Parts: structure tokens; C-alpha cells; sequence
């Protein structure tokens, strides 16, 4: 079957495993459990076609950055992960951004652009800016929560199709 191999990047804690998990697992991980690379597999069916997504999920930690090229080299597409209550992990998504446009020698790699904690009251990115920079790359903004679930199969699929149409 297509297998689709995703990564998902951003800054430490903006809840790229917590994302993954919610997805493969359908539980919200309310712990502290830093990553250094975790790899997921899992059957599941996206419009019908049957595939494998295989998701690599990265530390957001400076110290594991060539590891880091590993992983970006063989990724199709990549969930680039901030916060939205955290300024700073919406500012790093820039650098996620150039670093795999240069391990991919691509300008247009499949990507999602993810918001994550949109549950918590205490926003600091609004959402019409990280549209706004979205825009600018040419890839899909996706809100999330791994908490409550809301846009979780949302963001890995509309990846998928990011894939499908490269
Ligand atoms: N309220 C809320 N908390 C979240 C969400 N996602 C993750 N968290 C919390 O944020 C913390 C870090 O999430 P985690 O998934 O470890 O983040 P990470 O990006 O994988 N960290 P690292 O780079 O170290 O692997 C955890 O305590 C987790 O419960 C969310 O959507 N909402
Ligand atoms: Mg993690």
C-alpha cells in the first residue's frame, strides 16, 4: 500500500507528540515527556485509499538538530507545529521552514502549518497572522488541540493530500 512518510516539527513543547499520539492513539498525554525521535506506524484509510501513515515525531531540542537533518531528508510532508500561546515557537516555525526547504533542495515541500493548543484561553499568536504567514508559504493553516481533539485528523490528512497533489 502508498505509505506517506510525515514528520512533524516545531520548538520543545508545542505538543507535536501530543498531536501524534491523539492521532494513533485517541489519548490526550498531559505529561512531561520530552522527545528525542519516535517513529509511528499506523493502517488507515483517507478517501478511501488504503495507506500507512508513518509518522516521525522530533525533538524540539537545539542539541538533537543533526538527527534533525536525518529525519527532514527522507520526510514527504511535515506538520510545522507552533503554539498559539507561545510568540516565540510561532517565530522558530520560520527556521523549521527554511531548514527542511534546504535538507529537501525544495521551495515547495507538502506542509501544514498547525496551531496547536487552541483549547487554552490565553492566545498570544492571533490566528490572522499565522494565516497570514501561511499564506505567504503557500501551505495550508490548520488550528488544533490535541486536548480536545479538534482539527487533529484534520491536519495529518489535509498533509496527505498535500502529498497526493505534489
Ligand atoms: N492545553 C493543551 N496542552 C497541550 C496540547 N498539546 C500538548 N499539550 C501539553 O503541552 C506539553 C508538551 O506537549 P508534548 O506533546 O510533549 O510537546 P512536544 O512538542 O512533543 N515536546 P518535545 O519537543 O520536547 O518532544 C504537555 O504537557 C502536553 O500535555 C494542547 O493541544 N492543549
Ligand atoms: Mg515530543
Amino acid at each position: 500500500m502508498t505509505e506517506y512518510k510525515l514528520v512533524v516539527v516545531g520548538a520543545g513543547g508545542v505538543g507535536k507528540s501530543a498531536l501524534t499520539i491523539q492521532l494513533i492513539q485517541n489519548h490526550f498525554v498531559d505529561e512531561y515527556k520530552p522527545t528525542i525521535e519516535d517513529s509511528y506506524r499506523k493502517q488507515v484509510v483517507i478517501d478511501g485509499e488504503t495507506c500507512l501513515l508513518d509518522i516521525l515525531d522530533t525533538a524540539g531540542q537545539e542539541e538533537y538538530s543533526a538527527m534533525r537533518d536525518q529525519y527532514m531528508r527522507t520526510g514527504e510532508g511535515f506538520l510545522c507545529v507552533f503554539a498559539i500561546n507561545n510568540t516565540k515557537s510561532f517565530e522558530d516555525i520560520h527556521q523549521y521552514r527554511e531548514q527542511i526547504k534546504r535538507v529537501k533542495d525544495s521551495d515547495d515541500v507538502p506542509m501544514v502549518l498547525v496551531g496547536n493548543k487552541c483549547d487554552l484561553a490565553a492566545r498570544t499568536v492571533e490566528s490572522r497572522q499565522a494565516q497570514d504567514l501561511a499564506r505567504s508559504y503557500g501551505i495550508p493553516y490548520i488550528e488544533t488541540s490535541a486536548k480536545t481533539r479538534q482539527g487533529v485528523e484534520d491536519a495529518f490528512y489535509t498533509l496527505v493530500r498535500e502529498i497526493r497533489q505534489h
